[PDB]
This record gives C-alpha cells, structure tokens and sequence, in this order.
RNA sequence: GUGAAACUAAGUGGAGGUCCGAACCGACUGAUGUUGAAGAAUCAGCGGAUGAGUUGUGGUUAGGGGUGAAAUGCCACUCG
C-alpha cells in the first residue's frame, strides 16, 4: 500500500485501537504499554508535520478518524 | 483530561443514630415548697426532638422466678 501521511495515521489508529482492547484484559502487560506510547508519539509528530504544511488536510483527517486536537 | 482510565469544574439530587427550635418524650442547675396546692410538684432556664424515636389498644414472661443498653435497678406508692 501507499506510504502517505494520512495512511500512516490510519494504520496507527488501528494499531493503537487494537491494543486498547487488549489492555482492557491484560492491563499488566507493561512491555506492550511501552510500545503503545510509540505509535501514540509517532502520529503526534506526523500530525504535527501535517499541521504547519496544510491545515485543510488536518481538519479533514481528524474529522473522519475522530482525533482530539491539541491545544497550543 | 487520557490511547482508555485515574483525576477534575459546574449543575441536578436531597442523604444523615445532621443543626436551630414547638408539640411529644425526658429531668441538668437554682429558687420556692418541705404538719407542702402536690406522699417528687410549681416557677425560670436546660437535653433529645426522622430516630437505638414517642404513644394508644389488645396481649406474653411470675418469685430457689421473671426482666434488666446491668443500677441490685424494676416487677400495683412495698424488692439483697
Ligand atoms: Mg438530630
Ligand atoms: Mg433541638
Ligand atoms: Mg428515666
Ligand atoms: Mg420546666
Ligand atoms: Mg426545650
Ligand atoms: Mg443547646
Ligand atoms: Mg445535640
Ligand atoms: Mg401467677
Ligand atoms: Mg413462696
Ligand atoms: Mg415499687
């Protein structure tokens, strides 16, 4: 598949969502928790890049994926 | 607010052997009375007052016993 910016966020959005349901049961899996914050951080720096390059794509991507916008 | 929670601000809600305070139930202090109006009361304040609350009617437990949030206290002005 492609490697566009919005596509990487879509895969992380599923990779993140897939692990939340896992931690509801295996909450003591702290090694996976260290991996969960990576994908949460990788998308943070990509969306941080998408923001200052084009705000139109930002408002459209966050709207369909139901993403919380950051203050400041 | 967070990945989701923890946490956190308002509003709604009206909890409590909660607060003040009448009835009601109690009886802490003092005065008066003390051949008393009264064989424990009057007067002025005092405590609890949605509770372990108060009360009526109809019943239960009877003495080498009964009952007792236990004083040897109560059991028809009578109770080691
Ligand atoms: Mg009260
Ligand atoms: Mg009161
Ligand atoms: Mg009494
Ligand atoms: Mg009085
Ligand atoms: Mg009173
Ligand atoms: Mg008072
Ligand atoms: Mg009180
Ligand atoms: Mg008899
Ligand atoms: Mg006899
Ligand atoms: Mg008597």
């Amino acid at each position: 598949n492609k490697g566009s910016v919005e596509f990487q966020v879509f895969c992380f959005t599923n990779k993140i969502r897939r692990l939340t349901l896992h931690l509801e049961l295996h909450k003591k899996d702290y090694s996976s928790q260290r991996g969960l914050r990576k994908t949460l951080g990788k998308r943070q720096r990509l969306l941080a890049y998408l923001l200052k390059i084009n705000g139109v794509r930002y408002k459209e991507l966050i709207s369909k994926l139901n993403i919380r916008e950051l203050k400041t």
